[PDB]
């Protein structure tokens, strides 16, 4: 009974990270915590293969040395990690060559694929997530007084097409075609500090596909200020090349 990508063994709860709700433990088995060698959380990430983790390039601004990074897998807590939690060192860092906010980490050893550690599925190249598509963002980031501090939280957010997101009342032309927007324009529900590099997944047919990587925003959960995510579809060819070649 191998574990197919995108299919959690613990069905994700829905609560239709600031706002949202604490997730069912192990409902997001591709969620990774990027940590200092001393075990401090400072970014999220997504397991896409037993030996590969995808995150935001900005998460690596403090050090270009792989030895400076540790990956936490199968976790729900941020500080009191449970016993089965896998901790794996990084061997090589691969930054996107067009200066985009995405990067791949090759783990020193392959992660053990369990019912609590399963890779996410990648989208088909150039796929454009439709406007209003409900997707989920996950992370151990700040809650801004919304509850769930120190625990893996989730939030279901509608995707906002770039044409709307780039309007003057919103991000005013700051969003690129290699990026996507997601959030409640009314505010209240949004990724926040510590969620960068983490996943934005959408349910497709019977599984979750990685469509976005938490990147940046004008504050968190502010009205008319949706969060910005790197569009994974525009980088699937590059990601597969790196993994096949290295
Ligand atoms: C070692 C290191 C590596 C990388 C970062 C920080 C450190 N930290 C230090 O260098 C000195 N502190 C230590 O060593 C203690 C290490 C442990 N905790 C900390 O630092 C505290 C800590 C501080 C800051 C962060 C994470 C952790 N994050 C961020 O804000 C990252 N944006 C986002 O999340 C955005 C996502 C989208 C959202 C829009 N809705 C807006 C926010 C941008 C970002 C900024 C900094 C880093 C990573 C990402």
């Amino acid at each position: 009974p191998s574990f197919d990508c995108g299919k959690p063994q613990v069905e994700p709860k829905k609560c239709p990270v600031v706002g949202g709700c604490v997730a069912h433990p192990h409902s997001w088995p591709w969620q990774v915590s990027l940590r200092t060698r001393f075990g401090m959380h400072f970014c999220g990430g997504t397991l896409i293969s037993p030996e590969w983790v995808l995150t935001a390039a900005h998460c690596l601004e403090k050090s270009p040395r792989p030895s400076s990074y540790k990956v936490i897998l199968g976790a729900h807590q941020e500080v009191n990690l449970e016993p089965h939690v896998q901790e794996i060192e990084v061997s090589r860092l691969f930054l996107e060559p067009t200066r985009k906010d995405i990067a791949l980490l090759k783990l020193s050893s392959p992660a053990v694929i369990t019912d609590k550690v399963i890779p996410a599925c990648l989208p088909s190249p150039n796929y454009v997530v439709a406007d209003r598509t409900e997707c989920f963002i996950t992370g151990w980031g700040e809650t801004q007084g919304t509850f769930g501090a120190g625990l893996l939280k989730e939030a279901q957010l509608p995707v906002i097409e770039n044409k709307v997101c780039n309007r003057y009342e919103f991000l005013n032309g700051r969003v690129q075609s290699t990026e996507l927007c997601a959030g409640h324009l009314a505010g209240g529900t949004d990724s926040c500090q510590g969620d960068s590099g983490g996943p934005l997944v959408c349910f497709e047919k019977d599984k979750y596909i990685l469509q976005g990587v938490t990147s940046w925003g004008l504050g968190c959960a502010r009205p008319n200020k949706p969060g910005v995510y790197v569009r994974v579809s525009r980088f699937v060819t590059w990601i597969e090349g790196v993994m096949r070649n290295n």
